[PDB]
């Protein structure tokens, strides 16, 4: 209704507006980014490390030690911490675990050489500190709060974001703050929907011409992707989870198979050496890394990574928290703060050290020295051949065709539902109309998707969560304060 | 009595004494601090360290969580706050908070380039050490003493040190050892007050020839403190605060729309970077430059400033804390501690990273390639030229002018009383003999002032107050000790 | 019985099939360490984290705040603190706290340039990190362990580390599984006082050319080895501690005589500034020393340092416990942790930063640049060069010869007593069968202390090491679990 239609507009206004002017279109988001992230960049790293002291008083402080809720929960400690090692389920994470180092060693920051010793010495431990507890701690507190909001002060939050910042809603946030609020969220949230397809796609089509060689070419991106939304309305059509179910299954007993396999092979002595070195690192540049900013050289790293990433972490903020939140039930108020952070950054870590240690080995010694020139056709380009680089080439390369592929259906589809609930009838779930409606945001999301790939840079879909966050920064503080003042005077049995 | 004469006789024969020979006083005090500094440095540091471990104890141990004194505190929480963040009166503060960053990137710490991009990133961050919560925090402990020797322990400290050192002092200090403590204590406190002062002028002197261009000249130095003495004279020959009520309420009301128009002016975008980037910087180095000394390079530095500060903040000690303590009714221990810090360094904060980066900023695009070159006519100079480097460059320096000079007499008068209760009658307040006791100390901190300009180094000003503290180290690690002993069995209701 | 033959014929095996070949010794020898430390390294780290994070635990978790037994401390707390600070027994001590920073500033950890002002600056820190804090609180685990064995849990732990296995031991620790760690324990055990030993025999022999010049070839090496075993067991002979009870309070007396010399001599003021600096060093590098691994440079630093004095640390970790758990009755948990710590951190940095900084300074200013060239004749050579470079060089190397002397005369029959104990009758002491036992395994490690010098590297007696801890990595992990579930459920009176 009032959160349907806005979305709609906005995007494609948007779209062939974007459509019509590519080389006028890049730059605009050209000149945002550089606004947004040079002018504002501060404001994200305050933010998270608001957020991370906000973690040690939600461990520390008053409503630590108390039962999120009732006496009952609904999983075992073990399936708890599990359910949460297997939740990822992008495939923009094999990506940037892929990459990411790659861009570390070849730009690194803090005015260290490019490719040098010293730069390769940081690569791993940047990706620990963009992927590890710190980002995962800041989820914590909305975490907490989402799961107050159910347990113990049975409101059950309706989707929309709204519909639990009336505790700080001075402008009754059921009228038109509220609903602003829940499009200007919803807005950005599709936004990145979009940048995580306009990844996972080339990541799928680049892995097909190693399959007798179908080509890669923009109009095939176009077309897996509404290879995606048919195969996966056609999946709602009729009522059953005996495929939807054991997708999620495999996608995860692949992921681990598949990390399991470039573990092995990629040397396990050199990798626990590497990774031990990057805690070490890590640990040492912590607090320059969260404060790391346009230094006076104005490099741009920082801007290009750190904030961007974080924006992205705003984002995907409260939703993650939800979910979180939904699957712990029993938990103290610590439980869920320790378990949350060990769970998370133990699957976030495994993976970028696994992929991102491969990588480094293949740039370093001079086994594929590709990278650098590869970037002259596709950065998903080199990102395969890093997988492609590997033993048995043929078994790994369809294992990462596959789990990259039902990688991103299962993700298509849980959130064109979670797309949908939140423009939907309160009472139950799925009931009568969520119907054409879950198909029609696929077709959303995957127009968005294309769209950025027809820009083709890594700005594109950069700016695209930078602006997106930049709102839900706010959004987001709200949702949280909102959360104390309530629970505030509303506990102390 | 046997406290007044002592300070009087010592601070002449070092005067005429100093005044017949320049040439030689400068090399005196010149082989004094390299001395002091050289040879006892590290001392200065693990002092500030045991009372950073202090804060800590007095934070999460026994008398933390514990009312410093009866019911009801005499002033409101955020009155409170603000009582601190406006405290500062000093104008020493606006030389330093001038001129520190320049020296920073011109002769940096650790061993960087002078002037290169990593030296500038240092610069605000060596600000922040030396300025922030740190030595903020060093003044917790003699808070607390000073504040529980008055309101638990209802023992009215008479203005002298030594009227506290009982529960330590072995020898009675009420005999000889309290006494030539008390001196020696005085003899320091009003050596500080004349660097105050010798800083203080050449700021109000420089910032003339800004006003139809009356001269520096020493002289002008000469006439314009004892034009200070007379105003302040003849400020207490008649009672009524209609002027010095609001004389601080202007300095505190003016300084914060002068900080708070350098700030938007120097562009609030890249000092909000360069203050995040700094305090990542500051955390990273926190280690480094707490313990920071005579390397095996002996470049000077930690010893130059850290040192030197570090004397400074030991000599205004307790007569900080006497002072925050009395404004400190009702609070507990850990509402002091924390109160206090964020108070203190918010006010602290703010100045040094907004003068200072304007100075940077200045230094660095090629606009005033002067501060180098002015030193070849008074760093006073550079100074206001940094001042007079600024938009509507008449309002600001006018501005600049007043809050530096009314900021200045309210100094020699407060801490002319400060003198003067020191060496007074016990029962009231200004009563019947603090007259011509006030005015002739005000003589003799202004005289020293000058003398100090004569030499016209900053080491005169720097020795001046490394010596200070030399003696105040042991005065203060007493009058805590004192406290502790007591408070220990004295306390547990 | 089942653990006296097994060491025994282990080590003969060893003996004359290394005296066959050395040249081809020197090889085997060099490829396990290779391959032990660049392979599993890491482990070695973890380890001492995990044992770190354990302090922790055990200062501020449950177990804390709990009377680590009965009443009564059978020794005062000052004379506890100090019965550690004196603990200290060994020569090699005197050997790395030599050597040490000459090796840290000719080959410097972190890609610092040989000999630059920053390698001198790291070199003392790296030894404060070495043998600080965090290696002795690696030891409070396994002491309130086998203190709570003791004093809780009456279960007095017969000598052997098996006999206190059963609470985890599954297939039971008296059988085979108890025995078969408990000589693997003991062999690495053995070579580790066979290490002590050929390192603490050329430290006097070397001095010995400094007196009237008896020469020091490997014979002497021989000869001063047998001398001592003899000299020891006619010192077991008959019964009085006439001699070796003052010999101890000597060996004691001694060594912070010569230290208090070495650091008067030495230039107080240096030192306590170079103390000082490499405090604040070691805080800043200590997260990256921990984890300081296999560089992708692969320059064998840690690898050489780190992971070795690690492995050494895991070897003499419960015997260690035993000792400091047996002079700790009465105290608190929290207690040990913080006394130990204190008592043993203090003795271990006095004593590598007044040694390691006179060897700094000679290095330094030309005064003996001579590590470098000596090395062309003997470590242990250089390491009295050190000695001898010294005011009253006679009386001295006199009194460095004597403390050195009796320092391993104390060293050769405490460890065979400790050695005796491990295979014995249960009920008492030295009753009537410990007597050949004590005087034959003296004769045991006295005869690995020379297979070492005989191939004369560094390296014999650093594989001696890792391939000893590497086991006794596990045999640690073992008793401090078992220890946990036993008083897991075994507390909370
Ligand atoms: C990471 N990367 C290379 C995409 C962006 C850079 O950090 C910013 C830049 O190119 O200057
Ligand atoms: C999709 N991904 C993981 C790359 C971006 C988001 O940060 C995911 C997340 O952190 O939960
Ligand atoms: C990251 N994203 C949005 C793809 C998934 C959600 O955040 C978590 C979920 O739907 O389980
Ligand atoms: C995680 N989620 C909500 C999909 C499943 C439920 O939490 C399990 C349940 O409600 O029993
Ligand atoms: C800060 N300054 C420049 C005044 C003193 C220096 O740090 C010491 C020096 O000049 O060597
Ligand atoms: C006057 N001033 C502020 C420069 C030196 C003292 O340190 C002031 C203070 O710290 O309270
Ligand atoms: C710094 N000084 C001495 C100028 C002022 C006092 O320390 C504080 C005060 O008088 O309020
Ligand atoms: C701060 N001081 C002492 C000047 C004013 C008093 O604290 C206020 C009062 O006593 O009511
Ligand atoms: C310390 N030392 C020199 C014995 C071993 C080195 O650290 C390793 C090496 O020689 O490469
Ligand atoms: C003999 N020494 C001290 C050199 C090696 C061991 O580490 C000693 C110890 O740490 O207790
Ligand atoms: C280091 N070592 C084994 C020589 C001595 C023991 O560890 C402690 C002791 O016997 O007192
Ligand atoms: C340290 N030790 C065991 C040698 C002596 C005893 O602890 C002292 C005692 O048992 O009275
Ligand atoms: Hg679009
Ligand atoms: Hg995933
Ligand atoms: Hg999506
Ligand atoms: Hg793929
Ligand atoms: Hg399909
Ligand atoms: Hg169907
Ligand atoms: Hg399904
Ligand atoms: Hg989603
Ligand atoms: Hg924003
Ligand atoms: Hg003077
Ligand atoms: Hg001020
Ligand atoms: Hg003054
Ligand atoms: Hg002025
Ligand atoms: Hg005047
Ligand atoms: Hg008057
Ligand atoms: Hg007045
Ligand atoms: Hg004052
Ligand atoms: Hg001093
Ligand atoms: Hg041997
Ligand atoms: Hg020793
Ligand atoms: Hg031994
Ligand atoms: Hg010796
Ligand atoms: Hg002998
Ligand atoms: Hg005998
Ligand atoms: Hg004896
Ligand atoms: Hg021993
Ligand atoms: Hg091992």
């Amino acid at each position: 209704p009032k959160v349907f239609f806005p979305p709609l507009i906005i995007v494609g206004i948007l779209c062939w507006l974007t459509v019509r002017d590519l080389d006028a279109a890049n730059v605009v988001i050209n000149a945002v980014f550089s606004y947004v992230t040079n002018v504002w960049g501060w404001a994200f790293e305050w933010y998270m490390v608001v957020m991370l002291f906000g973690w040690f008083w939600l461990v520390f402080g008053p409503y630590a030690k108390k039962r999120l809720g009732n006496e009952p929960p609904e999983f075992s400690t073990a399936s708890w911490i599990f359910m949460m090692f297997a939740s990822c389920t992008s495939a923009a994470v094999l990506f940037w675990g892929s990459i990411e180092i790659y861009y570390y060693i070849s730009t690194p920051p803090f005015g260290l050489e490019p490719n040098s010793t010293g730069a390769k010495e940081l690569g791993l431990a940047y990706s620990l500190f963009h992927w590890g507890p710190l980002p995962w701690a800041t989820y914590s507190f909305l975490s907490v709060a989402f799961a107050y909001f159910f347990f113990v002060r049975k409101m059950e939050v309706i989707r929309p974001s709204s519909t639990l910042v009336p505790l700080v809603g001075e402008k009754h946030a059921k009228g038109l703050f509220g609903t602003i609020v829940d499009n200007f969220y919803l807005v950005a949230l599709i936004f990145a929907m979009g940048t995580s397809l306009g990844l996972a796609t080339p990541l799928v089509t680049e892995c097909m011409q190693w399959l007798f060689g179908i080509p890669h070419t923009l109009q095939l991106d176009a077309i897996i992707i509404t290879c995606w939304i048919i195969l996966n309305a056609i999946c709602v059509a009729c009522g059953l989870q005996k495929g939807v179910r054991i997708a999620s299954d495999v996608r995860s007993y692949l992921s681990f198979l598949m990390l399991g396999w470039v573990f092995i092979v990629s040397g396990a002595s050199f990798i626990m050496n590497y990774f031990t070195d990057s805690v070490g690192m890590l640990l040492m540049y912590l607090p320059r890394m969260l404060f790391y900013t346009d230094p006076i050289a104005k490099g741009g790293f920082p801007q290009g990574w750190t904030v961007f990433y974080w924006a992205w972490w705003v984002i995907y903020a409260i939703q993650m928290s939800i979910f979180l939140a939904r699957i712990s039930r029993g938990r103290t108020v610590r439980e869920l703060c320790f378990g949350m952070v060990l769970g998370l950054t133990a699957s976030t870590w495994i993976l970028w050290t696994v992929l991102g240690s491969n990588t480094l080995l293949l740039i370093d010694k001079n086994i594929i020295n590709i990278p650098n020139l590869i970037e002259q056709y596709g950065v998903a380009r080199a990102i395969i051949e890093t997988w492609a680089a590997l033993p048995l080439s043929t078994a790994t390369m369809w294992g990462f065709f596959i789990l990259c592929f039902i990688a991103t259906v299962t993700l298509v589809n849980a959130c064109s539902y979670t797309l949908a609930m939140s423009t939907c009838r309160e009472v139950r779930d799925g009931e009568e109309p969520p119907l054409l409606v879950r198909i029609g945001w696929s077709i959303l999301v995957g127009i968005i998707g294309i769209v950025l790939l027809a820009l083709g840079g890594l700005k594109p879909i950069q700016t695209a969560i930078i602006a997106g966050g930049c709102p839900l920064f706010f959004v987001n503080i709200m949702v949280t304060l909102s959360f104390i003042k309530d629970a505030k005077q509303n506990w102390k049995d």
